[PDB]
C-alpha cells in the first residue's frame, strides 16, 4: 500500500466499513512505535479526552499543543492544560484578522524514530466518532545514523518543506522539532507538502504557499494529456460577487494546471438530517447564512455527499479533497487530502494588481502525484496503482428541492435521525 491514506473509524457502521479504517487510539498504540515525545497541531482541542487517547504507559511524555487560541479561548485552553505537567502550548502567530491555526497534524517522536501523520481532525470526540475524515500516515523515518553524511530528504523535498512550513512559524518550541526533524532520515517519502500560512506574499514566494503552491507542483510534477477538478470541503468562505472573482479565475486556473467542469462536493440539509448524528453534524459544517446569500450563484456548483463506496454516506464529511479525474471518472491525475476548505482564506487570493498572494490560515495537506510513483495516473478504487478515493462518483448534483447546510438558520419542518429539530440561538 503506497498510499497510506485512511478514513477514521466510524461508530455504527458494519464493522467491514472500519476494516481499512483508523481510530486516534490506533494511531497512538505502542504497536506504532515506543513513544518520547509528541507534537499535536490543530484547531479545537479538547485536552481532557485527548490524553485519554494516549496508551496509558505513554499518557506522562510530553505533548506540545500548537493551537492558534486567544484572549479568553487562550487561557481556557491553558486552563485545560494546566493539571497536565506534561503539556506545554505554543500559540501560532495570526496577525491577519480572520485567520486560523488550522492545519491537523501529528509529530510522533519515538525510541525507534520518528513518524508524521497529516489529517482533517479536531482533537475532540466526536470528530472522531462518525464523521469521514482522512488520514496520511508517514512510515517510521529512522533516526541518521550517528557518523553518517546524509541529508535524509526524499524526492519530493518533504523533509526540507516540512522544515519551512515549521519555520515559518517562527517559535521556540518548533524550532527543537525542527532539529529532532533535521536528525531523521524522511528519504522514503513519496508525496508532496502542500502548506498555507499567514502572510502576503510577493515575487517568488508566492509559489510557496496555498493554491499558487499547489499550482507549482502540478506545473513541474504532472503530465497533460475535458478532466473535471473536484473539490470537496466542509467550510466554505465568502468567495466573491461571482465566479469570476476567485473561484474560476484564480483558484481553479491553479487546479486545472497539468505540466473544464468544476465539482463542488458540500452536504445538503438533506444529506445532514438523514445523517448518523443528524442536525447535530451541523456543528461542524460551518456555512453560514451571511456569506451565503453572497454569493447564490456558487450552489449550481454544489453536488451531495455519497459514500456507498466507504459506507460513509450517512457519515458527514469533515475531510476535504481536491482531485483530477479523467472525464468518466475511472483514473485520476492527483489527489489532495488537506485541511483547507473552500475559503481565500485557506487558499489565498490574490492582491495589488496580481503582484501579492494573501492568505490568512495555517493549513496543510499531502499530495499524491503519480509520478512520485512513476505512474502517470493512478486508476480509482471503486470499491474502497489505484486510489482509494473514498467517496462515490460521479458526484450526484443537488436536486431541485436540496439546499447546502447552512449552520446558523433553523430547520424546524422534518425532524432529523434522532427525532430532533435544529434552532440555532
Ligand atoms: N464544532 C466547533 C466549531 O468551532 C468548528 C466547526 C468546524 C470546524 O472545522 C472546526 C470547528
Ligand atoms: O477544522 V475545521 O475544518
Amino acid at each position: 500500500n503506497p498510499f497510506q491514506f485512511y478514513l477514521t473509524r466510524v461508530s455504527g457502521v458494519k464493522p467491514k466499513y472500519n476494516s481499512g479504517a483508523l481510530h486516534i487510539k490506533d494511531i497512538l498504540s505502542p504497536l506504532f512505535g515506543t513513544l518520547v515525545s509528541s507534537a499535536q497541531f490543530n484547531y479545537c482541542f479538547d485536552v481532557d479526552w485527548l490524553v485519554k487517547q494516549y496508551p496509558p504507559e505513554f499518557r506522562k511524555k510530553p505533548i506540545l499543543l500548537v493551537h492558534g487560541d486567544k484572549r479568553e479561548a487562550k487561557a481556557h485552553l491553558h486552563a485545560q492544560a494546566k493539571p497536565y505537567e506534561n503539556i506545554s502550548l505554543c500559540q501560532a502567530k495570526l496577525d491577519i484578522a480572520f485567520g486560523t491555526h488550522h492545519t491537523k497534524m501529528m509529530l510522533l517522536l519515538y525510541e525507534e524514530g520518528l513518524r508524521v501523520v497529516i489529517h482533517t481532525s479536531n482533537l475532540i470526540h466526536a470528530d472522531w466518532h462518525q464523521k469521514t475524515q482522512g488520514i496520511w500516515l508517514s512510515p517510521l523515518y529512522p533516526r541518521i545514523a550517528d557518523g553518517t553524511h546524509k541529508s535524509g530528504e526524499s524526492p519530493t523535498h518533504f523533509k526540507a518543506n516540512l522544515i519551512s512550513y515549521l519555520t515559518a512559524y517562527n517559535a521556540p518550541s518548533l524550532k527543537e522539532w525542527i532539529d529532532v526533524i533535521h536528525k531523521h532520515d524522511l528519504s522514503e517519502t513519496n508525496v508532496y507538502l502542500i502548506g498555507s500560512t499567514p502572510g502576503r506574499f510577493q515575487g517568488s514566494q508566492k509559489d510557496n504557499w496555498g493554491h499558487f503552491r499547489l499550482k507549482k507542483l502540478l506545473k513541474d510534477h504532472a503530465s497533460s494529456m475535458s478532466w473535471p477538478v473536484v473539490g470537496q470541503f466542509s467550510s466554505v468562505g465568502s468567495l466573491g460577487a461571482d465566479e469570476s472573482k476567485w473561484l474560476c479565475s484564480e483558484f481553479k486556473e491553479s487546479m486545472l494546471t497539468l505540466g473544464v467542469p468544476l465539482y463542488l462536493i458540500y452536504p445538503s440539509v438533506e444529506n445532514v438530517r438523514t445523517s448518523l448524528e443528524g442536525y447535530p453534524a451541523g456543528g461542524s459544517l460551518p456555512y453560514s447564512i451571511q456569506t451565503a446569500e453572497k454569493q447564490n450563484w456558487l450552489h449550481s456548483y454544489f453536488h451531495k455527499w455519497s459514500a456507498e463506496t466507504s459506507g460513509r454516506s450517512n457519515a458527514m464529511p469533515h475531510i476535504k479533497t481536491y482531485m483530477r479525474p479523467s472525464p468518466d471518472f475511472s483514473k485520476i491525475a492527483w489527489f489532495l487530502v488537506t485541511s483547507a476548505n473552500l475559503s481565500k482564506a485557506a487558499w489565498g487570493a490574490l492582491e495589488k494588481n496580481g503582484t501579492q498572494l494573501m492568505i490568512r490560515s495555517y493549513e496543510l495537506g499531502v499530495l499524491f502525484l503519480p509520478s512520485a510513483l512513476g505512474l502517470d495516473s493512478f486508476k480509482v478504487k471503486q470499491k474502497f496503482a489505484t486510489f482509494p478515493v473514498p467517496y462515490d462518483l460521479p458526484p450526484e448534483l443537488y436536486g431541485s428541492k436540496d439546499r447546502p447546510w447552512i449552520w446558523n438558520i433553523p430547520y424546524v419542518k422534518a425532524p432529523d435521525t434522532h427525532g430532533n429539530m435544529w434552532v440555532p440561538s
